[PDB]
């Protein structure tokens, strides 16, 4: 099936050449123009909703963490709206916990330390207790990006043009040739800053306290289960002693809670907690190196003073 073949192949890394659809069309065995038209339908119809470069947030120089605020219900919604305003906050959730506001913040380099940003947020919203958790899912080196790389990332991060020549418009905008752009794009891919270019209910964050010589096996054990999506790990701290996170979903706490007790039983982990998503105030993805954050931070300094 052409649909199957195409759908499968646009999820593979799209190559850094001038006419990458010419190449995918060859590999798929159909005419280029027809490959293009087909792609449109798949994005027009929403089984793939976007096709874009995937950059590595930390190799871009973004520090990012999961933040938790302890807010009381009268002021929960006020604070939540304030969080969504931050252009570097990708997700925001209300969760079932002492800390009832959980969001993901990511901060560009050379502006502020992440901890400063959350400090001023909690200060502005008069939140007394907050958590700053750095987790990691389941050889590359950080070099600060030049201003050009930042512009490159800035304009390329959107939807990948479904045209015969998809790096040409980008290159025109950046006043360089395709060849010079692809040159830079390839180097960022070799450095892993650029990973690839591709198309891509009832919910809880389960948090667990696990000995470190078991977290990999435990993580892989949990990763095998339906209802479990991604697994993450962090260090333990006095403010938060859970070191293993597992994203869970189902039909309700019921369908969900049950899928928890089991894990707790089969691996004897009595230390855990279920933070259900009762509300989502945001689920968008951040634009890297947009000037809207830096300013937003100004408005914040400006505000506070």
């Amino acid at each position: 099936n052409e649909f199957d073949k195409i759908l499968k192949i646009i999820q593979k890394d799209i190559p850094l050449v001038k006419e990458p659809f010419s190449v995918l069309a060859q590999e798929v065995g159909i005419e280029e123009g027809k490959l293009l038209k087909t792609i449109e339908k798949l994005v027009e119809d929403g089984i793939v909703r976007h096709i874009a470069p995937i950059y590595d947030s930390r190799l871009l120089g973004y520090d990012s963490a999961l933040i938790a605020f302890k807010v009381d219900r009268q002021k929960l919604e006020e604070v939540a709206n304030f969080v969504n305003a931050c252009p570097g906050v990708s997700h925001n959730y209300e969760r079932t916990h002492d800390f009832n506001l959980w969001f993901t913040l990511a901060v560009p380099p050379e502006i502020s330390e992440l901890e400063d940003v959350v400090r001023l947020m909690a200060e502005r919203e008069r939140v007394k207790d907050y958590l700053v958790l750095r987790v990691v899912r389941l050889v590359y080196t950080y070099t600060p990006l030049t201003e050009e790389e930042k512009r490159i990332v800035s304009i390329t991060q959107g939807s990948f043009p479904l045209v015969e020549r998809p790096f040409l418009e980008y290159a025109k905008r950046l006043r360089m040739s395709e060849e010079e752009l692809l040159e830079k794009l390839s180097a960022l891919k070799e450095r892993g800053v650029l990973r690839r270019i591709s198309a891509v209910v009832a919910n809880a964050m389960s948090v667990w306290e696990v000995p470190e010589d078991a977290i990999e096996e435990v993580g892989r054990y949990i990763a095998g289960f339906k209802g479990v999506s991604h697994c993450y790990q962090r260090t333990t701290s006095e403010k938060f002693r859970y070191n293993l996170f597992a994203m869970m979903h189902g039909k309700g706490q019921e369908e969900i809670k049950l899928l928890a007790e089991t894990i707790s039983r089969e691996k004897a982990l009595s230390k855990y907690a279920l933070l259900f998503s009762t509300r989502e105030f945001k689920k968008v993805r951040i634009k890297y190196f947009s000037e809207e954050f830096e300013r937003w931070f100004k408005e914040l300094i400006s505000a506070l003073e």
